[PDB]
């Protein structure tokens, strides 16, 4: 695959966008996740799947009976790592592009985490779509966070929700999801 178009897809606390706390997400948000699943896997074309590419720290916390991610080429990131193809649901690389060289029939690219990964990654030109949850809670500074997102927002321009609807065709868009006391909702983003 030569120069695709990539989607980072994130869920963050706003204002600070607080991503994480040492090494997991501070909330559990069910429908969240569950559009998380529908948006990396879902494909409009018929012998296409969507590639998941994440961080080797991030890899080596899913549970290893849920990794792979089914349904998806899973692609993990190392520096230490020779670019190869492990089975047909795995590839390892060094680098986002050289991982792409590797794929066929493939639709879309998302990255999928975790922090120092989005925080590289949001620079690279391949980069053209961000896919954030924005989260609110009423008391956010009670929320204990220790990292964050370092996103250039200011070169960004959130698009209206008809845009992101086009993204996602047939998923189904809810505003303002409350579960517990966080209230989120789903945007699209593209560089200006
Ligand atoms: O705190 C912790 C949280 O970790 P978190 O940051 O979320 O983990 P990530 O999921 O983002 O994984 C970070 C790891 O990804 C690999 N990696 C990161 N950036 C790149 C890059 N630009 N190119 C190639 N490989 C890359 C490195 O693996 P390696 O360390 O294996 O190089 C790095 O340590 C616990
Ligand atoms: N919108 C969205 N984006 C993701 N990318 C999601 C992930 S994948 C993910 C992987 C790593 C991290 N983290 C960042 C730093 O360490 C905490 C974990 C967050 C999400 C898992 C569940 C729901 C998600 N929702």
């Amino acid at each position: 695959m030569l120069k695709p178009n990539v989607a980072i897809i994130v869920a963050a606390l706003k204002p600070a966008l607080g991503i994480g706390y040492k090494g997991k997400m501070p909330w559990r948000l069910r429908k969240e996740i569950r559009y998380f699943k529908d948006v990396t896997t879902r494909t409009t074309k018929p012998n296409t799947r969507n590639a998941v590419i994440m961080g080797r720290k991030t890899w080596e916390s899913i549970p290893q009976k849920f990794r792979p991610l089914p349904d998806r080429l899973n692609i993990i990131l190392s520096r230490s790592y020779e670019n190869e193809i492990i089975d047909d649901n795995i590839i390892h690389a060094s680098s986002i592009e050289s991982s792409l060289n590797l794929v066929s029939d493939v639709e879309r690219v998302f990255i999928i985490g975790g922090a120092e990964i989005y925080n590289e990654l949001i620079n690279n030109s391949l980069v053209s779509h961000l896919l954030i949850t924005e989260i609110e809670h009423p008391s956010p500074e009670s929320i204990e966070m220790d990292t964050f997102l370092k996103f250039p927002l200011e070169s960004w321009t959130k698009q209206p929700k008809s845009e992101l609807q086009k993204f996602v065709g047939d998923t189904v868009l809810e505003d303002d999801i409350k579960e517990g006391d966080f209230t989120y909702n789903y945007t699209l983003w593209t560089r200006k």
